[PDB]
């Protein structure tokens, strides 16, 4: 299966849409797509590329940063979060959580 995301970057008003398989994770295939997002360890241990789900779901069990609450509130770790159905994810969160 192949994705359809939405990205969008509510301070600059931008939206951008990619598609994404069932096996990658949003961030690699954003990059590959054209767009560049947000990221640091790449490995979902930090908060770097948070984003924040409006719609749809992901599959992000190799994240470590969120709790469950923050997750239950719909953050995602883009670096390694795949989706698991057409989704629409707000970018740039990071600075939500503090
Ligand atoms: S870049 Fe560190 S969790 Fe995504």
């Amino acid at each position: 299966a192949t994705f359809k995301v939405t990205l969008i970057n509510e301070a600059e008003g931008t939206k951008h849409e990619i598609e994404v398989p069932d096996d990658e994770y949003i961030l690699d295939a954003a990059e590959e797509q054209g767009y560049d997002l947000p990221f640091s360890c790449r490995a979902g241990a930090c908060s770097t590329s948070a984003g924040k789900l409006v719609s749809g779901t992901v599959d992000q069990s190799d994240q470590s940063f969120l709790d469950d609450d923050q997750i239950e509130a719909g953050y995602v770790l883009t670096c390694v979060a795949y989706p698991t159905s057409d989704v629409v994810i707000q970018t740039h969160k990071e600075e939500d959580l503090y």
